[PDB]
């Protein structure tokens, strides 16, 4: 075989990249060069199995304070970013600069619109250039600009279901888009990332609508979907997990066999996409697994996708590494499954 | 003052029923005459504050099993049917007969159309002229028939949330219609009742829709609001609470603020609804409590409204129990708060 | 009737707090003079129902930032602090002084021992003629003392249950008491009060032993008991709640029966206890409600002691709110029931 | 390599016979024979990601209805029975009979004592000889039987994390069992089983201790260490996992140094166990893995140490195949990891 890739990961200390660590300690062809943690963190020497036991004995390795790129670059071959927004968009250039190819968790170069980060992220982006290189990680739909990109956005976690159910069929010209689909989703906890904040601490969390009319996902999906959407996440009260209800109306004579046809011919042979037939997911069986789960109904003009995935594993970890899989020309679902 | 009105609470022995039981207990002018369940039933002869023990001294009735209604009608003057719609159906006439005032909780007589029946329920209605006798026991729209109904339907849980959001902004002409609503709505598992079946069994959930375009709360909603509506329920892992998101299009024109006037006149002034000026409501505010919380949000021609309520209070006991105080002549919420 | 008593509740804007909000409102011979917040509080001016919406529409009170005691004790004839222990300790004398009668629920007051808050609460206290003075309000077991007490030390949560549990067994000379009892003990997350800490952190909490060895609640329970204990707690998933499962050794001939009239004796008009007679109570029967539910087994010479109570409630607010009604001559459970 | 081992799995359709589906389909030298219910099963010709849609596209074998033996034990090595104790009982005989190797899952055959079965379990054992035979499949024990045994009598749950924890401690002489062991346990509610009952039933899920002095894993775990214990178990409100706390009165001078070296000395070298030198497990840790995580704390003559499981792993289905592992000669965790 060739060597195992050296891979980084940066802001390993969060739930997505805690997931990161396993699946790269699992894959037999990438190996963990370093975890890092900002220059001053908290949590600077202390091991990823301290704040992630149930990586005890599997992933010992310290969190390394990390104030300069240049002390990690050498002989780094893959970087996962798993840190937020600001920090993502002064690492990444940064990395490829020191040759290596970069996995984004971050939004920072999902959208090539300068205006974009300025409403919905609040800073102006400093390189435009990368917004035109940089690959949108919707696994599905990618799969030949993500054999040669270096630059890759992982997509948000709802926008992945989202465009899941959407695209195939928006592109397919099955929906009447004069009625904007209606995205209805809820999330655990764990999509608002390890922090002590009072809106994610337990007693706080019951069910909940947020971002209403601003969240930052859904120019996302419209952007990318190249269609107005209405976009409603809610916070529920379970760790792990998002699932969305997305309302449609289709074109005149528009038939339940004609969904399915498109469904089928989008993702029949998509392993990381579970079609329902008939009837429609539960959360639950999805939860630790890689998968998205989709199932749909219809009732005359009406349609109902229902959508199902894990938050930090097709949401974010595992469809970064299902990208690096592409990238790098090693079995699709390697080392998440 | 008047003597105490006598109270049968028939189905005494599940969520809703027990509800009943420590409003009416609590109610300085009713008093529980006695608790029934059916002739054959498992639990005959047990306390009440055996199943549930939160009523553990103060509420230690005995659940008596009823084979006729003539055993337990004479000297009462008010009887709540916490029963199955086909218990409810078979009932109902009966006690009337006997000279009672019957508030019935399931969903026998709450829509005037006996095809309704048929389709949703399974059954054919035997009593046309109770289904243009019954009042629909939505409160704040019914006050003055209320005053007088010897018959009192009072409306399914997720009905009741959704038509305290939407029936205002019809009847105020707010509201493209040809763009349905759509209601995506999640209950706590009590809302299923109390029974032992696989999908209410702890383990089995988690967030899943269901009655997809076949739920017979649709129909409910859609002939009293008289417009189709998209309504799709989705049974979450926690025991009490129903959250409703609705989506709406706006006619072309209408504001933030004509949404806010009608609203403020048609609730500001009844003490069981609570409207948030701005913002939405977390489901975890109104569990134990009587009230529907109510707020919204507009951007150009698309609004949301989002309404919480307790799934067994003012989704099903409370509402019975604010009917019967309308219909007797005291205090909207005694009892309640 | 005489004048409402003005009540003052500092630090109101914590669970137990709110809670304390909650009762003073209902009860008729108490009004609320002002909620307080420390003196750069992030919540100063944010009404209590913006923190607490269960409150919205029953209480909207400012939470003012208090920086001098003077600007608050005129005219005050109770003071509820619902504060930390060095707060407390700061505090409660200043409101003695202006003339208040204080109900501390903080651990600052609870044990007669200067030595006490050296090792478990790292401070030197500064009041040992405070320490004198203070009532222990563990209400069932202190009604005299309470009468005429203007401190009174509210005890913790863990403590009250466990006390209610094994006093009068020790009291009764029932307990082989060189096998010291062991007391395991869950409580939701709610007892580590309101605060954005990691720990209390939706995502990481599941079920885990802390203070093991080290919790300040044991020696408060061991001192006021007069016999040495272990004691485990537990942070368990859910918001409201304590179950404790209390092990022992009976001595030699000690019966079922002598058990059982013990615990008859002591609570049976006890209006805020509820003796199981047979079995053990489940933790969802008293959450919401001011009980200490406790139910027993023996077998041999082991006995097992399970005894629940609202963390909030019993194990804090409705526990203080007693006392008040003791001390003040109002019926015990007058606001609570 | 050798053919795959030909396996049934008995009583799939459990939450026990799920998992060890995932491990059975997963394992590169164990093959899925098939899948049975009992002859009369609802869930007769039901696919096995019908009823756990986690398995969909997995594994989608049917679950057939068995009413000979005789017609699935040809060509059959391995038998995993995910039964309940009466069934496993009546099966195992005959599995043995025709040239099986049987791991049962049940309480059948964990006890070499007939009266055993006639309290705690109900019935009069008819197999005294494979009582004998029976290897009691508590891994990291019995590894030299484990490699020889036809009839494997996989641990309950509970019992595992039970004896793991003491068993060492107890050969070790450490204990002064004068004062026994006392161990409080905690279970997610998978460790009833897939059924519809009340007591599992969701909204009658909290905190509560159950079999008080009468479960049957308290003579499986004091026959087997030899030595009386006290145990408590407690259904909490969650899927999936076990907490137990245990506590001893240690002999006179022993160290927690001398605890450590015990404690290491066994499972130092043992995979699916993971110790923690300092502090003790949180339950979220194990759970999805098939580890018994122990950890440890020291008083003066007290000792406390906790130990968590997955209920449905280690507590269950990755026991019997780590057990099968042993038997046939596969790296002990293999599947598991």
């Amino acid at each position: 075989s060739n060597a195992m890739l050296n891979t980084l990961i940066v802001g390993a200390s969060g739930y997505a990249g805690a997931e990161l660590v396993s699946y790269v300690n699992r894959h037999p062809h990438m190996t963990i060069t370093a975890l890092t943690v900002s220059a001053q963190s908290n949590d600077a020497g202390k091991l990823i199995s301290d704040l992630h036991p149930q990586l005890k004995g599997i992933v010992d390795l310290p969190l390394q304070p990390m104030s300069d790129v240049r002390d990690f670059s050498a002989d780094v071959d893959v970087v996962f970013l798993a840190t937020a927004h600001e920090v993502s968009h002064d690492l990444a250039p940064q990395f490829l600069q020191a040759g290596c190819v970069v996995f984004d968790l971050s939004g920072a170069f999902r959208v090539n619109d300068r205006a974009f980060y300025e409403k919905y992220y609040g800073f102006t982006h400093q390189y435009p250039e990368l917004l035109e290189q940089a690959v949108y990680g919707l696994a599905e739909w990618n799969v030949d600009k993500l054999n040669t990109a270096n630059l890759i956005a992982v997509p948000g976690c709802y926008p992945t279901a989202a465009q899941l159910s959407l695209k195939p069929l928006i592109d397919g010209g099955l929906l009447d888009l004069t009625q904007w689909p209606v995205i209805n989703a809820t999330s655990g906890v764990s999509g608002a990332g390890r922090k002590a904040a009072i809106s994610n601490s337990f007693c706080e969390v019951s069910l909940q609508p947020y971002g209403v009319f601003t969240h930052r996902h859904q120019p996302e999906i419209a952007v990318h979907l190249g269609a107005e959407v209405i976009f409603t996440p809610h916070l529920g009260n379970f760790p792990r997990g998002i699932l969305e209800t997305i309302t449609c109306r289709l074109k005149a004579g528009v038939t339940h066999a004609q969904v399915a046809d498109v469904l089928q011919k989008a993702y029949g042979d998509k392993p990381l996409v579970r079609l329902y037939d008939k009837g429609v997911p539960a959360l639950k069986n999805v939860v630790g697994l890689p998968f998205c789960d989709i199932g749909f109904a219809v009732q005359g003009e009406h349609l109902i996708v229902v959508a199902t995935e894990d938050n930090l594993l097709k949401g974010a970890a595992a469809q970064a590494v299902q990208c690096a899989n592409i990238r790098f020309g090693f079995a699709e679902t390697q080392s998440l499954i």
